[PDB]
Formats: C-alpha cells, structure tokens, sequence
C-alpha cells in the first residue's frame, strides 16, 4: 500500500487533483497516488484510467527493458480492473490498457504476436471512444499497429491505414512529438526514398517538440525511439 512518507489523501482529493501528476511527477508521488487508488472503493476512481496511465508512466521512465515490462504489466491490470468496474465507455481505460500492453510485449517477438487481437481491439475502441486523447494518442497506436502488424491479407498490417491513422494525428495534433515520429516511420516504410524530405522534416519537428516542450521522464525513452528511426533512415 501507499508507503509511511506518502501525504495524506483521499479519493476525492486524488480525482480533483488527477491532472497534477504526470510524466514530470517524481517517481514517489506517482507510487503514492498508484499505490491508494489499488485500495480504493470510490466508484469514480475505480472505473478511471488514472491507475493505469500512472503506470505507464513508470513503464516510460525505466530504461532496463524487464524493467518497463513490469510496470507496463501493472497497468494492463489496472486498466482491466478499470473495464471490470464499469469504465468500459472511457476511451482512456482501452487506451492506456493497449498503451501498457504494447510496452509490455513490443520488445519480445513471441508475445507481441500472442498479443496482437487484443492490442488491435483495445487500439479500436480507445480510437472510437476518444481519439483525440493524450493529443491523439489512440491515433498513434492504431496507426502503429497497421505499420507492425502482420502485413494483410495475414494480419491487419496496412501501411495506408497507417499513413491514414499517423497524419490524422499530425493534422489534428501537432503538438506532440511522438505524431510527427511515427507518421515519419510509416512515411519511410510505406514510400520509401520518394518521402525522405518530409521523413526527415517530420522528425526534425518531433524533435524540436521533444526538446522544447514538457515531456517530463518520458524524454529518454522518446529520444531513443527517434535515434532508432534515424538508424533506419541511414
């Protein structure tokens, strides 16, 4: 449970102040928060998406892979604890359950595949319910997993869905990082050499958002994603 040095709260303190934790929360005041809503029976906060975002954000911040995998873990839990207590109309809840999920399972082969219908259902219904969440988070995992997956007709894969999903997130959600990025991904391994100039001017623009904006602990993590697209690139 919430550790002795933790400030006192209440689950109606907690859901009042929801927004002032984050990714640039120290680790501490998101395990205090994490760590009572498990305990919680406030039918609010049972059913919110707050536990398994504050996870995520853990997931985000660790570099060792097993790591990350375990936190992300946790927050595929409290998200289904979410959807079992009734937040199954929360776009939020099947987006963070898909977005732990994928941290959870995208560094091993095996799981990532066992795992596929489900991150594709979540991804959906989170894209149905609030695609403008997290400035277009829904987006960027639905269009990320027509980019990864099997490619049609053996899986879902469809690099026009993905370009669709990716610049979708760009146009209606320019302000973060991560929508110039992946849409520059789908960009470079759909078309090729023919987009290399708006690859490399949607990675520059991801780039100068990770620097000059706050990203809190998930900078790292972020910064690696776009040395890798740019090791891809050549």
């Amino acid at each position: 449970g919430p550790s002795a040095g933790c400030p006192r709260l209440t689950a109606a303190a907690l859901s009042a102040g929801q927004d002032a934790l984050g990714p640039s929360s120290e680790t501490q005041e998101l395990e205090c928060a994490l760590d009572f809503l498990r305990g919680s029976d406030d039918p609010a906060l049972r059913r919110s998406s707050l536990g398994s975002r504050i996870c995520l954000h853990l997931a985000e911040r660790n570099s060792d892979p097993a790591e990350r995998a375990r936190f992300a873990r946790e927050g595929v839990e409290r998200a289904e604890a979410a959807l079992a207590q009734g937040g199954e109309d929360d776009g939020a809840v099947h987006y963070y359950l898909a977005a732990n999920l994928g941290l959870a399972v995208r560094d091993d082969m095996t799981a990532a595949l066992a795992n596929l219908h489900r991150l594709e259902h979540e991804s959906e219904a989170a894209v149905k319910l609030s695609p403008d969440f997290d400035d277009g988070g829904p987006l960027r995992l639905l269009g990320m997993l027509y980019l990864k997956a099997p490619a049609w007709p053996a899986g879902m894969g469809d690099g026009d869905k993905a370009l669709d999903l990716l610049g979708q997130a760009v146009e209606r959600h320019p302000g973060h990082p991560l929508n110039h990025l992946f849409y520059a991904e789908a960009l470079w391994e759909v078309n090729g050499e023919s987009e290399s100039r708006r690859v490399e001017e949607e990675m520059a623009a991801g780039w100068r958002l990770l620097e000059s904006g706050s990203w809190g602990y998930n900078k790292q993590i972020w910064k690696r994603e776009f040395a890798d697209l740019r090791q891809e690139i050549g």
